[PDB]
């Protein structure tokens, strides 16, 4: 608390900036005064520099910890329900039963998605990347929900919300479906938020489907465990799109866009090929499969983590749950012992221990929904859909911060003004 | 280096900062490093951070300064074309002939769109907004081109480029026929940007279209004067898109959805309602509209903005066609001369002379769009269209920086670690 | 009961409509269509034919009339069901969705 008194800046003139604290995490000085006095920072990245106050999710790296409304992960994980951390999430409170009742209603009044929206699936191709088709959709939305465009009126933002947060499970499920070839489902009322999208992801006209409460309750996890992640790439997206007038279904289309950057870049798309392809035991155990690493595209495999330094906290429930799912489904696991393998190159192997590709929450999430048979290419599909409402909750507070439509300077390093005479005559 | 020799940070020992230069504009304080020592600004809404270096446009606001890679904006507006606009805040210098010349045959021969397409479009309802349409088909490019998403790989970013300044004219005009119940009209070979974009949008299989050569010309020199404006909004949006590698098209998707933007208040369109919604002098002015407007009510139509101080250099060129236009239609304008009445109110009504609500260039393209017989709710997506070159020309110099990764940091001011005890059920 | 649905490929005319069409003259334009697919029931002087032309347009246009009211709120249509009366039918294909089965108020 002490140096938060304040201190000064001067290279020709004295300037007096104030040392911000906050309620956990380091202190901050605030320059918002710099700028007036024509004094002007250069940060490319916005690494040295705190670009809002938020009261959502706390994350401190270095010792592991991450929380929603100060709640730890491990407790809403094991204890909440996905719903239920959405509550907490938008609200800042745990709800009340009455609170919870009326949330739970209003939700599953809305999971329907107007029968035209549902007409603009079939005009994709049969083969397109369910996460292109995730984005496709969602950002057409406001073509036919018109009605709660204004981010600036209170009831707008309200409705938007439940809008994006009822209709999310709903369109990821088609997508699958889509991409497969089978008839969709719709959302049914008396299923819980995770049974019912395992029912519009699995079921067909044939035959009622039954969900495994194992599986269910995995799938409830592995939403919880995804619901939000404080600020990173896909959420500054949302608050910057957000901030600049856009619509909120603009928004979370650019979030699920900015989510899926990684993976199509590369060095990480030809890594995805080679674990999802090459795993005959022969490989994989024998560091043959891994004798291949030039490209490292590790967290997007599932190894080591940008921000924590020696685990991800979210990763704990996951791989008991992993461990879980993995018996419920029985014995249909053998190739699934690479599983097994991987791990322990990732923890014996002394260049994942220098290098610390240590397994994070979705090497675990990976294992588990391969389990139950949902393809790769709905793996990111099914994160963006998750963390939506932490997308929602960081716009919502970024609106009700002081709507100040943040315009970055450029430091200019081009031509100084020259004469245009053109060389062509057309 | 002026009032800004070198500076030094103080808090208990002074800190010195490197001062940096631009070619024209303020000088800039260096804090790369700072977070690296565990310190940090504090400036929501970036009031004092620069957070890049470009050399695409340079602006000065109080000195009515727009330059395109050194070029004075009115020069280009006069003596150059769309095309060779865009090679040159594509390239960063004029082209030759030959240049020019490759340049406009990749241009014309990528302006055809899928055909799947087109059903995506029919799928839309056919009252939906153009602008909405428009997001809606470009959000969705990425599903169908899709071997060029990859954002690191130089070919995937130039024919991702040539991929969007070919096709926003053709998709454009499309937005405009399935507004109207119009069969949508191919891109001809044979004719030049504008004569293109014009024929697209009106044509018809009945008879021929003629392109007036004062119309081809009025709009060339709109296109020209809404290519690209500098750090703005929409454009930090596409950056901070871009920076998570997010895909060509999507991150354009989020720049029209954030143009759009401040245009989706109910007191938006109710004040840019009046405006047109009235085609007779004494009636929209005359003791009406004074205070009828509301809540932006002025900004909206044309008048003023927070960039320049005292006049609009773009204006200068687009009032100038203003009056070709009209001049030359005649039949297509006359009775629009209520125009005039608005100028002149905002030059000597003491309210606009006391908000510097100014005519801009918005002002004067909107005058020669109501004559060239397009509806106001095709205005700005013609200005995102014209604007994508811009939009692509950042993007890509923020790839040539090296992808920087927009990922500002958050001062957390909520609850602090809390245990979470469940009060429910359901 | 026995003729209350219509043949599929009519259905097909109502997404030809625009969703923000009036659903009076979506239900003036099917009706007015239905020539086209019912074409052994048009010559009126068969007293056959005007007794089955008579049934189809009792048995249908509640059908009709609902479809109508579906598409204008972008709701999948409801088929008619025979355990339910002239009235509990019309108000199942105007308000039940396939969320959860709906249970008609006396």
């Amino acid at each position: 608390a002490d140096t938060k008194a304040k201190l000064t800046l001067d290279g020709d003139t004295a300037v007096e900036l104030d040392v911000l604290k906050g309620t956990l995490g380091q202190d901050v000085i605030d320059i918002r005064t710099l700028g007036s006095k024509g004094v002007f920072t250069f940060d490319p990245g916005f690494t040295s520099t705190t670009s809002c106050e938020s009261k959502i999710t706390f994350i401190d790296g270095d010792e592991g910890i991450l929380l929603h409304r100060g709640f730890p992960i491990d407790q809403l994980a094991t204890d909440s329900n996905y719903l239920e951390v959405c509550y907490i999430l938008l609200n800042g409170e745990k709800p009340t039963q009455e609170q919870y009742d009326e949330f739970k209603t209003t939700v599953t009044r809305h999971t329907m998605i107007h029968e035209q929206i549902t007409r603009l699936f079939h005009a994709f191709r049969r083969d397109s990347h369910p996460m292109a088709v995730m984005c496709g959709i969602t950002g057409a939305l406001a073509a036919f929900y018109h009605d709660s465009l204004d981010v600036n009126n209170p009831r707008h933002r309200e409705i938007a919300a439940f809008r994006l947060l009822s209709k999310m499970p709903t369109m990821a499920a088609m997508c699958y479906k889509y991409s497969i070839g089978q008839p969709f489902v719709y959302p049914r009322n008396d299923l819980s938020y995770a049974g019912n999208f395992l029912n519009m992801m699995f079921s067909t006209p044939c035959e009622p489907y039954e969900v495994n409460p194992i599986l269910e309750r995995a799938m409830d996890r592995i939403l919880i465990l995804h619901a939000d992640h404080e600020q990173n790439a896909s959420t500054s997206t949302v608050r910057t799109a957000g901030s600049s007038g856009a619509n909120p279904f603009a928004c979370i289309a650019a979030g699920i866009a900015s989510l899926w950057g990684p993976a199509h870049g590369g060095a990480n798309e030809a890594a995805l090929k080679m674990l999802e392809e090459i795993g005959k035991k022969e490989n994989i155990p024998e560091f043959v499969r891994r004798a291949k690493d030039k490209n490292d595209s590790f967290r997007l495999m599932g190894f080591g983590h940008r921000v924590y330094k020696n685990y991800d906290p979210r990763a704990t429930v996951m791989r008991e749950t992993c461990h879980e799912v993995l018996k419920e489904l029985g014995t249909k696991d053998d190739l699934l012992e690479v599983a097994m393998e991987l791990e322990n190159i990732a923890l014996n192997d002394p260049y994942f221990i220098e290098k610390k590709l240590y397994p994070n929450v979705d090497f675990y999430s990976g294992i588990i929904l391969k389990a139950m048979g949902i393809p790769s290419s709905m793996f990111t599909v099914i994160f963006a859909m998750a963390r939506t409402v932490g997308w929602i909750a960081h716009w919502s507070e970024m609106h009700s911060d002081g709507m100040k439509i943040a315009r970055p300077r450029q430091l200019y390093t081009g031509y100084e003004k020259r004469d245009f005479k053109s060389d062509i005559k057309r």
